[PDB]
């Protein structure tokens, strides 16, 4: 999986432009009349390691870089650098098309002929066409396809080698790796073939794979206009490439898209499980459906003020406290982001696993709006909530699991359910029902337009349990003239992950871990700029190529390298004004978020490497500066600097975690859970409501006017809610709020001080809710 | 005002025509060497008829007419052809540019030279261009602007001959976008000798003032508190509210925005029945109690009307004597209703402030954002009503009418006010008015893209944080920055444009009804909706159409245009598939038993009319084909279908009741519909009731309550909703229908109800 990303195959392009820069200088060299020999072994050398993975790519291929071999081997200077300026100057454009309207490249792994009489079906004329790549071996078939993103199709003989040269275990590491591909099986025995009886509807399958998955009927449908229906098959193919059972356009984003799973899935006082530093969207919808969030503290991350993930451990004692309160049984869904802002990816399999361990019907919405793209790539896809959501059932379904559980039961003999927390934890095959939501915002990750998201559904009882109330939230949430302009482009953005999607996320990631080993290697960079590793953005308590292959697969937590976390503290300047009168000022470059210490920039699919050459020279523009001013400092400038770097790297605040709901505001007394739509609205009573100053909130704490925030206090920094309405403002919040000279809270003016319930509001409402 | 519409002066472009046609005609005679005497008058006459009016545009004005008149009364016909052909031509595209980049009619109300001064100030390189129609009088200013759309700005004389502020005040009435100058010679105002260089920038700024899109422009930049802030304000200023909130998910989810941010859960909100859904959902999000209020029957053509007056100020003064006025916090009603009833927002206001001084009102004017183009349609536009209403409030003029009233009050039962027309009391009545405008189906705005327009006078203290917390709730955190340009070019159309667009719709309308009315091969088969027809007489009391819209209760749209063709016995869901989009693609917005709906908007053209019609002329050919091929047993089973179609209708029913296990006072009609609406979830207390059953049981007094909004297709609006009584008008209703499209009622399993344990516990619960 993992190892697609690393290989000299991604840098081709590159070294193939180092040939044509080799063989130029070599023609500088034989017109000159000098010796040939220098640069004749450096041509050979490049080309040698490019015959590493040449044979995987259409054009070029190992054909041509044998003639070039030939040519060079006969120093035919001229000739060899006129192909090779030829044959890179099409490769930089018609990547593969010059094999030779769409094209793709299909693999045949084949040692045998079925690519003669393939090439012969093929009419020049026809809208789609396809050249194959021939590989020898199943080695060679699953390498092809890795290393080679235009392998749209591929072909398997059932007999093939599995050594290199240089089944149906072929075919599953195919799907593995190129989840999007269409994948064909020949089959010479007494979709798959008869390799000699149909190579005339073989070439007409792989032709219709090919315009299935790059057909997009309502983009089509929508041209046609402007120069049940397409829409449902849209939204079919959008199911089919990310895995869900159904799929849901959504025409005013992931914001709505939460709201709808929410309402479809909670009733009133219906206990939600949430990541306590989730999108606000999933704030308002809970005070919407009336659920009572019980909020998870992601773990800390005080060095540079961010929250990372909600750790597994966490919501297995949140569950199980629920359950010794007796309102487990209330708990319908946890929200969790699949991807945090900062990068920070949970492992779903082994979380949703170890929840329905404790509630076996327990429903899962996966804000996943940040990784719309990562269904294209299978180390993150296999982190994406529809792909182990199938994982799940399928393993719930086999026997071999059901003999796992009966196994890790005898291992639990007599350990008592508090204990579970240490334990892991296996799902009931006959209890546990698979119950899994994602919400996509194309946009964030993908081609689509703006406000436009996806609803994914893999849901076992959605039919029954929740198709009518999904249907009804679905109307209440959604206009009744959605914009077509979206959904055509969340019909473009599928297409875009079914057929250029592998390349072009495995592209962002490359780019990614470039930037990073750039940044980590330049000394100049490096001394004042950083990019957060793993292990700073993820403990070792949830860390455990192949080790990094199987961390994606098995750890708890992974960073993903596309959201890069530039860590500016070295730089003595905050992150808002490092954005402010740096990046934006003087380079224009956009950032997604801000910190006290840190930047973070998340790479998309558009990005490029002079994108990453563009970030690289800006972060060496700003070193130098530094150095300048270091060099220019006097004794005090330069004490004056190592304070600032003190104050925006030692002596951070914590961010605070989640005090809990005021007893005005605990249905249960004993759990965590809190009636926030109540509180909400009752911080609209302005008799209830009054404003406490933050320099007397602290004194107030020693008074024990117990402080109830009336509503979302919002800090930019964190960029969460750090309280809601009815949370207890804590001794920490009071501190944090204090220590925050941002001009940018919401809910909190502190002209006026924090909005907090009443003394006398707090004491009715406590008596309501005892009676 | 209204006569703007009714006025030969729109034609005369196509008069401009005619004259073509006949002038041209003129020199095909003069080249044979006939006698001329014919066409000569014909052409006389015709430019008599344009000279009635031509003196108020640019380019032909009474210049080249009175040439042309000069040229026909020497009979240089080749010449006159000529001229009359370029001048004809150019009229068409550019006929108010042909009179020198934007450009625009600036009036000049001037018997007096200011006129050559500001000409000499033009640079022909400025990016907006103006020149000045001259005219002499006030009512010939008045008259100019009301005709000639393309005028944008006004300069009045303080001195005019009216045969100056009261002309003022009439500009602002007819064309309250335009702007508005004086000149003032006495020792926006100017002095007209000492400043006619800022008198031009003056002016010059203005237009640019409504023609600058800021947040389009800063997006083609882009693409190629800031600009957002400034498109806002701006399309504050076209709508006359106080704030206009841009949003991006369409009036569905503004309707949403508002309700969240005016009410609290448990607050009374009177709605109307025939309410869009978007309400329904928003009601069972804000956990508000609706009473819903019926809108008057329509009784030959299944459809509803608007909600009268009388059954608004009714469910006031019961909620008092219940003791629930207190909660109601908000009145819904949708401006414009779907078939094209409008409501007087300002006697609505006036008379329900009178019962609820603070009540707030959301009118859904999702159809209606093109009204405040044109001052018949915008004085009844929601913004303009509570711009108005809040004026003469303050006014110690209405304080002495309202006096007056109090004192014709004496002793009179509050019972008996639904009588009564009643009055705000000036020192508590409270303006709260809320619109909201979905751009696109009035105007050029992108689908889905919606304007909340908010004329508040306690926005600033009681909901500016509930307002800004409901717009975070609903709203999306990557919205679509194309759909909010969009909202700025049409604002900009609106500010500019508006006036000749929305007016030509009109004109257009009123255009096809006439046509249809006329021809007597359409008027036969087809018929379109009068006044007459979608409203009583109860509720309706060229000057008296004027009138009408201004002082009525009730006004049909004409640009709602319900095409009845009961006569062709076919039904409206059958005649849109089978004949309107099966033969002619022909696109309309609601069908229903016997009638279906088309709405013209600002593209509607006269070549679109000439489709309407030729359209129906051939459905009405095809038709009298049947008629004479039919024989004796088809032309009966033809006028079964017509009596199907129109005499035994079934009456669409009323709202029943919310049922005691959802009614939180038992003596007021209001129910918890957001309570009802998740109790519907719980399967144990659903079952499923076949309509076949459904009145037997109600015989057997199980009381059937539904779960669930049941849709029906030819109401287009929740028949049932959650916890409403089932009643035996509802039960007759769905049993008659044959239609597949209700939602939330599937044939195959029966009607979602409550068990009767389920309405049992819960009405347990909700007395104690
Ligand atoms: C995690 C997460 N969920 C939801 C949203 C909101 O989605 P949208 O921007 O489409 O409204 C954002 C963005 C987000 O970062
Ligand atoms: C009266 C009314 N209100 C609200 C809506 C919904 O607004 P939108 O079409 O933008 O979703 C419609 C349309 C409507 O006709």
């Amino acid at each position: 999986a993992l190892a697609a990303v690393a290989n000299p195959s991604y840098t081709r392009l590159d070294t193939w432009n180092l040939l044509d820069d080799a063989c130029r200088h070599l023609a500088e060299v034989d017109l000159a009349g000098l010796d040939t020999t220098h640069d004749v072994a450096r041509a050979k050398r490049l080309m040698d390691r490019i015959g590493a993975y040449e044979r995987y790519w259409l054009y070029p291929g190992a054909q041509n870089l044998a003639t070039f071999r030939a040519h060079l081997d006969s120093h035919s200077t001229v000739r060899l650098t006129e192909e090779v300026s030829l044959a890179v100057r099409l490769l930089s454009e018609y990547g593969d098309r010059t094999a030779l309207q769409q094209f793709y490249t299909v693999l045949l792994a084949d040692d045998s002929s079925l690519a003669e009489c393939l090439r012969q079906l093929r009419n020049p004329a026809d809208e789609v066409q396809f050249e194959l790549l021939v590989v020898a071996s199943i080695e060679d078939a699953i390498t092809a396809v890795a290393l080679n993103g235009e392998i749209q199709a591929a072909i398997i003989r059932h007999d093939l080698p599995l050594r290199s040269r240089d089944w149906v275990e072929c075919a599953e590491w195919i799907r593995e790796l190129r989840p999007h591909i269409d994948l064909y099986l020949l089959t010479d025995e007494s979709r798959t073939f008869y390799r000699l009886n149909d190579v005339t509807d073989l070439h007409s399958t792989v032709l219709a794979g090919l315009r299935n998955r790059y057909a997009t009927p309502f983009f089509d449908a929508l041209r046609a206009y402007a120069a049940h229906g397409n829409i449902k098959t849209a939204m079919d193919k959008a199911a089919v490439t990310w895995n869900a059972n159904q799929t849901y356009f959504v025409t005013n984003g992931t914001s709505t898209a939460n709201k709808i799973v929410v309402q479809a899935l909670t009733r009133p006082g219906d206990i939600v499980l949430i990541d306590r530093n989730c999108h606000k969207s999933h704030h308002y919808g809970l005070v919407l459906a009336g659920a009572y969030p019980m909020y998870l503290d992601a773990y800390p991350l005080p060095q540079y003020a961010i929250y990372g993930a909600v750790p597994l451990r966490t919501i297995k004692q949140a569950l199980l406290d629920l359950e010794a309160a007796g309102q487990l049984h209330r708990v319908r869904m946890l929200l969790l982001t699949n991807c945090t802002f900062d990068g920070v990816v949970y492992n779903p399999r082994r979380v949703m696993e170890e929840v329905l361990a404790i509630k076996p019907d327990i429903c899962f919405l996966w804000d996943e709006a940040w990784y719309a793209f990562a269904t294209a790539v299978p180390w993150a896809r296999q982190r994406t909530a529809m792909i182990a959501a199938e994982r799940l059932e399928q393993m719930l379904s086999t026997a071999e699991y059901a003999e796992e559980y009966r196994n890790w039961c005898a291992s639990m003999d007599g350990v008592d359910r508090s204990e579970w927390v240490d334990h892991r934890l296996l799902p009931d095959p006959n209890r546990a029902r698979v119950r899994v939501y994602a919400t996509h915002s194309t946009h964030k990750s993908l081609s689509a337009l703006r406000q436009a998201s996806m609803i994914h559904v893999r849901d076992q009882d959605f039919k029954a349990l929740t198709r009518d109330a999904f249907g009804e939230a679905f109307l209440t949430h959604t206009s009744t003239s959605p914009n077509q302009q979206l959904l055509a482009s969340l019909d473009l953005a599928r297409r875009q992950v079914d057929i250029e999607g592998f390349e072009l996320v495995r592209h962002v990631y490359n780019m990614a871990l470039v930037f990073r080993h750039r940044v980590r290697k330049d000394r100049l960079i490096s001394k004042w700029f950083r990019i957060l590793d793993e292990s700073d953005l993820v403990p070792d308590a949830f860390r455990s190529l192949a080790d990094w292959n199987e961390a994606w697969r098995s750890d708890q937590f992974v960073l993903d390298p596309t959201r890069l976390t530039l860590f500016i503290g070295a730089t003595g300047m905050n992150g808002y004004d490092f954005r402010e009168k740096i990046l934006m000022e003087r380079f224009g470059i956009q950032i997604n978020k801000t910190s006290i210490n840190s930047v973070l920039l998340i790479f998309t699919i558009g990005v490029t490497w002079s994108s990453v050459h563009y970030l690289l020279d800006v972060l060496r523009r700003v070193a130098i500066d530094l150095d300048r001013s270091q060099k220019a400092a006097s004794g005090a400038d330069l004490a004056l600097h190592r304070r600032h770097v003190e104050e925006i790297t030692q002596d951070l605040p914590h961010l605070p975690d989640f005090s809990e709901f005021d007893l005005a505001f605990r249905p249960d007394d004993a759990s965590s859970f809190g009636d926030m739509r109540s509180a909400f609205y009752a911080g609209y009573e302005e008799a209830d409501r009054e404003y406490v100053q933050i320099g007397l909130a602290g004194r107030r704490l020693a008074e024990g006017k117990t402080l109830v925030s009336t509503t979302f206090v919002v800090p930019y920094p964190p960029g969460f809610p750090v309280l809601v309405p009815g949370q207890l403002v804590s001794k920490e919040i009071i501190y944090f709020l204090a220590q925050l000279d941002v001009k940018e809270i919401h809910g909190y003016n502190p002209d006026l001080g924090l909005s907090v319930f009443t003394q006398a509001a707090l004491a009715r409402m406590e008596a309501a809710r005892n009676a």
